[PDB]
């Protein structure tokens, strides 16, 4: 089973620069509970925007250059990738734009994070269609202390 997460500003932004502006640590601890102990596939440009090796995770970046760190595992198309993860349950895939698009045809589930919050940005998460995706749970909360904007999690499933 293949799973995409990611966190969405208004009007489906999901980056700027190569960088996320904001800073939602509820958020990023929701991307680090559903990630753990499963791998994740991500596409250079975010491989270069985290900056370092997830851990507790088999980090597989997608380039059609050769690899350059051998802390995570390279791989040059969408189905080395998915045959890289092995038999496990269930393969995260956490972007950028460029990758969310190539894996979303081949999804069973999104978790996503609807954040209350306008962004000028240059990457989009990939237009997809409402009719095929049953919402299966939510959760809004609102701004506080740690966590400047509202956000809402949501996990659909493909229907
Ligand atoms: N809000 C969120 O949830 C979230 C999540 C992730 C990322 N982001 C943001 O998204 C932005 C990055 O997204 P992006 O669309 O520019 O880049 P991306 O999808 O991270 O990376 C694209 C690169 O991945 C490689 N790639 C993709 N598909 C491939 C394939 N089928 N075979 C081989 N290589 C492939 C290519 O690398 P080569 O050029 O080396 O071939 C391509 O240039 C940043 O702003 C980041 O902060 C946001
Ligand atoms: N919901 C969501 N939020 C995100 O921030 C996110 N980010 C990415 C890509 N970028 C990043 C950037 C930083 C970290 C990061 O620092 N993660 C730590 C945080 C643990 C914590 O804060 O509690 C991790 O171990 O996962 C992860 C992904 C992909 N999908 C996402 N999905
Ligand atoms: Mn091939
Ligand atoms: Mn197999
Ligand atoms: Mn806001």
């Amino acid at each position: 089973m293949i799973s995409l997460i990611a966190a969405l500003a208004v009007d489906r932004v999901i980056g700027m620069e190569n960088a996320m502006p904001w800073n939602l640590p509820a958020d990023l601890a929701w991307f680090k509970r559903n990630t753990l102990n499963k791998p994740v596939i991500m596409g250079r440009h975010t491989w270069e925007s985290i900056g370092r090796p997830l851990p507790g995770r088999k980090n597989i970046i997608l380039s059609s250059q050769p690899g350059t760190d051998d802390r995570v595992t390279w791989v040059k198309s969408v189905d080395e990738a998915i045959a890289a993860c092995g038999d496990v349950p269930e393969i995260m895939v956490i972007g950028g734009g460029r990758v969310y698009e190539q894996f979303l045809p081949k999804a069973q589930k999104l978790y996503l994070t609807h954040i209350d919050a306008e962004v000028e940005g240059d990457t989009h998460f990939p237009d997809y269609e409402p009719d095929d995706w049953e919402s299966v749970f939510s959760e809004f909360h609102d701004a506080d202390a740690q966590n400047s904007h509202s956000y809402c999690f949501e996990i659909l499933e493909r229907r």
